[PDB]
């Protein structure tokens, strides 16, 4: 298969371990350098933002139209000191407002919430701000492509519109009819720290095909990586070709 020998030289590129795991609702495939990660557990960092924002709707702690203030006082990057709604903080990865909503949300609920969809070990710890960070909570990359590919279909465990409007806040862009839906993350604060490309890829005639990038980062590691190499993996699949 020339193609996944194309892909694979993609990953010639790069000294970290990483896999990219793909699902299109009948088949999970698996690419890159250390194939085992994709059954091994990581912290989802800020890829939990998606199911913060499914469980905070879900359960009225917040609407997608409502406006988190800043208060003024410095964040850790100027790009965060504004308001954002939870879309605009998606794509900004905002921490603090998603720390806010998961104080809206609160330990007992966090917890009884990710039990009862089946997110990763489902564990939180005492810190409800903290758990997607630095643990203990984890998850596979085969367990987000099937989380985000049934958010695609709208086959989770919430509401029709929760799950339409959280869809959203992850939009990235579309070429033609296809397009793209992403998060990304970093999980810095724990070793070895590990980086996420998440998302899916859908067809104006439905179909959707779900992908994972996770990877080994360091200190000093390049952050725009996990979404080149995940868009150069998609155009060389034929997933989402480059115009
Ligand atoms: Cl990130």
């Amino acid at each position: 298969s020339i193609i996944d020998q194309n892909v694979q030289a993609l990953f010639n590129e790069i000294s970290a371990d990483a896999v990219f795991v793909t699902y299109d609702g009948q088949n999970i495939k698996k690419y890159g350098t250390h194939l085992d990660r994709a059954k091994t557990a990581y912290i989802p960092a800020s890829t939990f933002k998606i199911a913060n924002a499914l469980i905070g709707l879900e359960n009225h702690k917040a609407t997608s139209t409502e406006i988190f203030k800043w208060d003024g006082k410095p964040r850790f990057f100027k790009a965060w000191d504004k308001d954002f709604t939870l879309g605009e903080a998606m794509q900004a990865s905002t921490v603090p407002v998603y720390q806010e909503l998961a104080r809206r949300i609160g330990p007992s609920l966090m917890q009884s919430e990710l039990q009862r969809i089946g997110y990763g070990n489902m564990q939180i710890g005492t810190e409800v701000d903290q758990f997607w960070l630095k643990g203990p909570l984890t998850i596979t990359p085969i367990q987000e492509v099937k989380f985000v590919y049934d958010l695609a279909q709208g086959q989770l465990p919430f509401k029709p519109e929760v799950q339409q409007q959280v869809k959203e806040m992850l939009y990235v862009e579309r070429r033609g009819e296809n397009r793209l839906y992403a998060k990304s993350g970093w999980g810095m604060a724990v070793d070895p720290q590990v980086g996420w490309y998440v998302g899916f890829v859908e067809k104006a005639d439905g179909q959707v095909v779900a992908f994972a990038l996770n990877m080994q980062m360091k200190a000093g590691d390049d952050i725009a990586l996990r979404k080149q190499l995940s868009l150069d993996v998609l155009d060389k699949l034929g997933v989402f070709h480059y115009l």
